[PDB]
């Protein structure tokens, strides 16, 4: 009766001889049967000889997984009636290294990533035991530590992954990035695989549109014609796609009249004209502009164009007659008697609409008289008992400053009382 | 040959546990080295070995799966024997929380999916006769969820989940109930209650009672006159809720001259004089913000309409008035001057009728829209008068009503 314990590596050649039961336990000199054994595939012992050896190669991750002891029992006899219980352990060797299902995943990260999200990762598989299993996970973040690695055990002992976002992201500044995941088990040659993690950063629409500048002064002449360009506003969104694509449109505030005066592309962003743009009418306008990217939670922009007519000479001057005496001035009138009273307009301004005003002849005898804004006085000019005339057909003239100028016209009949 | 029992907890005081004599094969017991002392004695005549105490089998090995007592007795002849007797568990305790209330402060803002601690409860009886699971009795529509997660040993603890979002606002305080559950055929609970106060996030605007208010006032109002007094609302809490009113951003400076408008109370009144000749109606838009933080503002618009009073006399202004001396024998409606009269005010107020002081021989002739000529009015002769002070009288047709005379003088040549 005799205990042999022996142990052995795996992976051991086929045909290894790993005992001699009959030096080992001291028997005689013979015989060696075998009662029983755990693996006949595997064991075998000479029956002639008492040695014990491999039958085939042994894969300890093969025959025991992750089990810490791994052990195969075989019960021989020996020659002339001593027993022998047997029992070999299956040493664990590091010849498998951690691996990964793949060598590239690729993930889909928004920039919108609160910093401290994690993210799944796949896990690594080392089928050695013990010490020489998974051991821990390590990154290679080139980024200056913008992604970190966070790593939790499952109960069985083996652990996994995660990515972390020590800090936030920004597409617009970096808009992939590449970072190695690495696996490393434990054993004094120490096994190690790699993986990429290839994160393609998403765009939030984290950006308003932005006009070359807030505010723009335009000068047309009035009276323009229809179509011509007024300007074209430029906004830029610095985002992707349609958070990216702007639109731009007249604000709610611009008033109808604008609207029916202006048209603005809404894709351009070109303002033109749309109807007759008189000066008369209002001095200048404001446009008011406004880009919208084309994303959601849109981000408006609001921008200011005004514009400022240019008045040109496009009224002729109107006369006005107040009050006309009748026909019946006195032969004997004194020099300055009033005739009548005119008024006379422009409704321009500036040059094109100074006035100045002149009787046709005055050769008649009367001078127009300035008093008023506006407001002139016809009265006799000379004595009337040389140069008498029976009938007068006054008209007065007004004539703008122009370029060119304007003139208007307008009579008035007046008689004598000369001859009684 | 060694005994082996094995027997329930807490059994009766004097249980017989086992028969050394009959078990053994022995004949008839003086304990030599036992275990328990106090637990279990052996009958010095009959071999009989029986309980002296009680047994507690949390109070020896507390959670320990196997729980073993061992007795070294002998018989007549150094019959020596090795009695050992394992303990079984029965589930006498129920798990216990530290409390029976727990309180929590719980914002409303708290998104949906969010966990929060809860105390664990614990049971002291072994393996299955331990804490098995935790459940939660929502009443409120099931508001709030529970996850249960294990720990390294295999224990359990609970967290509260929030399913979808609270609302302060629609329910200030919930009470919900969670309970420790073990294994065992006699399953064993214990309940705890969480008293959640919802704490207020700033997540409503103010609100005025109209958005658009209409109001007239008499010109030249007194100071201090009461425009109106503007309610908002928040229905938040604290300064979340808090209206603090102001004029808006975009209202001219006159108007802020014009009007003085309390912060607190919302009350808009006169600060200055209103005239209507200056501007017909004006546009008040105030704000109103909580005084939370990221304050939601809300925006209403108070139009003041004036009413125009008789507050402007009616002016004379001559444009020409010719030479300072007529001709004798001028016709009658020679003209003398021209003259224009105006009245600031609108309407009735500012409605108006002239005359000459006499008919002296000058008539008033309203050519033109504010506009009247002053001519002879018959021939000149048999009169006592050299040179004329002419005066002219405009007259508004206000309530009541204004008027105002301006003179000039003409000769006769
Ligand atoms: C909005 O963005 C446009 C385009 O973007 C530019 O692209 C190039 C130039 C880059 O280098 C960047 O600098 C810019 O961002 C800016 O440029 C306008 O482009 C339009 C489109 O072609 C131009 O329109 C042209 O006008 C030509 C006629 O030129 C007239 O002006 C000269 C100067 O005196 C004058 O001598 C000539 O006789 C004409 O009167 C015409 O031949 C052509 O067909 C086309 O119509 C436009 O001219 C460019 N800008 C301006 C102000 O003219 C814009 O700068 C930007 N908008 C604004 C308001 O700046
Ligand atoms: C803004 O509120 C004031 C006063 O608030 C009132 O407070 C209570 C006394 C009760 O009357 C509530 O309904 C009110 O909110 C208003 O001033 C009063 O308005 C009521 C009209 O129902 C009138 O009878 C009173 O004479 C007013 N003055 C008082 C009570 O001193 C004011 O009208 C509110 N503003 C607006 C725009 O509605
Ligand atoms: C021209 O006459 C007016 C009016 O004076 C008198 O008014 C009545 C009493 C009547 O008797 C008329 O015949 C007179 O002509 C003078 O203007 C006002 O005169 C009063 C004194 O009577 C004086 O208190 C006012 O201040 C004067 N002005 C106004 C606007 O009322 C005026 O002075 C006379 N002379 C000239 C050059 O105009
Ligand atoms: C308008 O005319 C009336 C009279 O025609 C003037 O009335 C006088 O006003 C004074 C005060 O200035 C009173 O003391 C008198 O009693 C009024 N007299 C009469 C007869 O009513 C009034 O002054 C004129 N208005 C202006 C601005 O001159
Ligand atoms: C008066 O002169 C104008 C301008 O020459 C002329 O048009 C008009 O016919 C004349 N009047 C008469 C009655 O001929
Ligand atoms: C005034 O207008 C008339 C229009 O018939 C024109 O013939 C004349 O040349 C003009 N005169 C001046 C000075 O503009
Ligand atoms: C892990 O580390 C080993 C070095 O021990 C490398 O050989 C391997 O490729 C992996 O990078
Ligand atoms: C990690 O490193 C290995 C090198 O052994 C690569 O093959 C792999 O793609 C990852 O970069
Ligand atoms: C836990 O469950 C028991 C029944 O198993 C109840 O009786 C007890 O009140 C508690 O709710
Ligand atoms: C669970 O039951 C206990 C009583 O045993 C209470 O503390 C609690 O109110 C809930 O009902
Ligand atoms: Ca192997
Ligand atoms: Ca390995
Ligand atoms: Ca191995
Ligand atoms: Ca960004
Ligand atoms: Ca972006
Ligand atoms: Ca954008
Ligand atoms: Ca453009
Ligand atoms: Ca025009
Ligand atoms: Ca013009
Ligand atoms: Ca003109
Ligand atoms: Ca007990
Ligand atoms: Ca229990
Ligand atoms: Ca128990
Ligand atoms: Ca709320
Ligand atoms: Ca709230
Ligand atoms: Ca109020
Ligand atoms: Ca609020
Ligand atoms: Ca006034
Ligand atoms: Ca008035
Ligand atoms: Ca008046």
């Amino acid at each position: 009766l005799k205990n042999l314990n022996y142990s052995v590596p795996e992976e051991q050649g086929a045909g290894t001889v790993i005992g001699n039961i009959g030096r080992d336990a001291r028997l005689q000199p013979g015989s060696y049967r075998v009662l029983e054994n755990s693996a006949p595939h595997l064991l075998d012992v000479d029956a002639d000889s008492g040695l014990l050896y491999t039958k085939q190669r042994i894969d300890r991750e093969s025959l025991c997984r992750h089990n810490a002891k791994c052990q195969l029992s075989l019960e021989v006899f020996a020659n002339d009636k001593e027993i022998c219980m047997i029992k070999v352990e299956i040493q664990d060797i590091n010849d498998n290294a951690p691996s990964f299902s793949s060598d590239q995943i690729e993930m889909d990260i928004s920039e919108n990533a609160a910093p401290g999200t994690r993210f799944p990762l796949t896990s690594a598989h080392d089928p050695d035991a013990g010490e020489n299993g998974l051991r821990t996970y390590l990154l290679t973040r080139d980024d200056h530590g913008l992604f970190g690695l966070d790593v939790k055990s499952r109960g069985d002992g083996t652990k996994f992954p995660e990515l972390v976002i020590q800090k936030a992201l920004d597409r617009e500044q970096q808009n992939h990035h590449t970072l190695v995941l690495t696996a490393l088990d434990g054993g004094e040659p120490p096994r190690s695989a790699t993986v990429q993690i290839n994160v393609k950063v998403i765009d939030s629409n984290d950006n308003s549109p932005v006009f070359e500048a807030p505010s723009y002064l335009v000068e047309l002449p009035e009276n323009a014609p229809l179509g011509t360009v007024v300007i074209d506003l430029n906004a830029t969104d610095a985002d992707e796609g349609p958070n990216g694509e702007v639109l731009y449109s007249f604000s709610s505030y611009v008033p109808d009249r604008v609207r029916e005066l202006f048209s603005i592309d809404p894709k351009t962003g070109l303002i033109r004209v749309k109807g007759n743009l008189d000066y008369e009418e209002n001095g200048m306008l404001e446009i008011d502009v406004q880009a919208r990217d084309l994303g959601p939670n849109p981000i408006p922009a609001h921008c200011k164009v005004t514009v400022k007519l240019i008045d040109r000479n496009d009224n002729a001057p109107s006369i006005g007659f107040v009050s006309v005496r009748q026909g019946a001035l006195s032969e004997a009138a004194p020099p300055g008697t009033v005739i009548a009273l005119v008024r006379v307009t422009d409704r321009d301004s500036g040059k094109n609409g100074q006035l100045q005003c002149r009787v046709l002849g005055g050769s008649v005898p009367f001078k127009l008289e300035e008093n008023y804004d506006n407001f002139y006085t016809v009265v006799t000019d000379r004595p009337l008992d040389r140069e008498t005339q029976d009938e007068y057909n006054v008209t007065i003239v007004a004539r703008d400053g122009g370029s060119p100028p304007l003139n208007s016209t307008k009579s008035f009949a007046i008689k004598i009382l000369d001859h009684h």
